[PDB]
């Protein structure tokens, strides 16, 4: 069982430190449940996201086997080209052997730019993986680095220290309640049915139900944008001069909570977790069309709420409240 601590970053973006190479090259990168592919800066890439950020060396990896494979990947905001290489990645603790993963070429745009981190390890299915790269707990699994095969993520809140991967491993002392099991409705992201969302009583989006995928490389929760329109005025967010969310702290103690109902049980959201004294909305419009209709994506405003197990033995999700 591995544990990978993640650093909070204002409660916006996880990321941890990982080795790549003999000897270990260290990089920050965000532990990403919405993404399948691992892949670092590289002093193959001339951008200026590489130049300020680290860039590893296969030259100096005696571990480090070449390919002729190439690599394209367009995220929701930023993007990256490089070229696929092996090397050791040290991960929460395990010597991960023989890892496939991207060294960039190129990382045009400012958000890689301004962003802490330097790369992304993604967590889902291969089937979503770029140039069908194995994804790292794919290969964990497949040499047996792993002995059950599955993943849990604890999200700290209010900028704090304990936020962990954890390999191989499920931890009651990070949640409360029973675990309530969710099946992934589509294996590619960890994508889930969502039954309803409910205010007071009433339901105020997903009438008869919709897609979303749980993922912790988004920040907020997100959902088709004519939905969250509502739900902004509903909770009583409005646009302000510079493009923010505003909304009055004093709702936080007003307000009621906000009720996912997944698979049949109720999620509660309190305002104090979908209010972010600047208080802005932790909903954000954003269409995601898959061939399974929209996706909202429940970003680290409800994994912080929810201690969240990513079983691929069994392709389904658990969830329990945090401790
Ligand atoms: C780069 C990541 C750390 C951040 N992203 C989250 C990630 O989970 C998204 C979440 C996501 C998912 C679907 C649509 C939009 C965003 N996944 C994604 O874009 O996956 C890509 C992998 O190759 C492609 O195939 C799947 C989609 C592409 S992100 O949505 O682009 C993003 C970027 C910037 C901020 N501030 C917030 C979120």
């Amino acid at each position: 069982i591995g544990d990978e601590p993640l650093e909070n970053y204002l409660d916006t973006e996880y990321f941890g430190t990982i080795g790549i190479g003999t000897p270990a090259q260290d990089f920050t990168v965000i532990f990403d449940t919405g993404s399948s592919n691992l892949w670092v800066p590289s002093v193959y890439c001339s951008s200026l996201a590489c130049s300020d950020h680290n860039q590893f060396n296969p030259d100096d990896s005696s571990t480090f086997e070449a390919t002729s494979q190439e690599l394209s990947i367009t995220y929701g905001t930023g993007s990256m080209t490089g070229i696929l290489g092996y090397d050791t990645v040290q991960v929460g603790g395990i010597s991960d052997t023989n890892q496939i993963f991207g060294l960039s070429e190129t990382e045009p745009g400012s958000f890689l730019y301004y962003a802490p981190f330097d790369g992304i390890l993604g967590l889902a299915y291969p089937s979503i993986s770029a140039s069908g790269a194995t994804p790292v707990f794919d290969n964990l699994w497949d040499q047996g680095l792993v002995s059950q095969d599955l993943f849990s993520v604890y999200l700290s809140s209010n900028d704090d220290s304990g936020s962990v991967v954890l390999l191989g491993g499920i931890d009651s002392s990070y949640y409360t309640g029973s675990l309530n099991w969710v099946p992934v409705s589509v294996e590619g992201y960890w994508q889930i049915t969502l039954d309803s969302i409910t205010m007071d009583g009433e339901t105020i989006a997903c009438s008869g139900g919709c897609q979303a995928i749980v993922d912790t490389g988004t920040s907020l929760l997100t959902g088709p944008t004519s939905a969250i329109a509502n739900i902004q005025s509903d909770i009583g967010a409005s646009e302000n001069s510079d493009g923010e969310m505003v909304i009055s702290c004093s709702s936080i103690d007003s307000l009621p909570d906000i009720v996912f109902t997944i698979n049949g049980v109720q999620y509660p959201l309190s305002p104090s977790a979908y209010i972010l004294d600047s208080c802005t909305s932790g909903f954000e419009g954003m269409d995601v069309p898959t061939s399974s209709g929209e996706l909202w994506i429940l970003g680290d405003v409800f994994i912080r709420q929810y201690y969240t197990v990513f079983d691929r033995a069994n392709n389904k999700v658990g969830l329990a409240p945090v401790a």
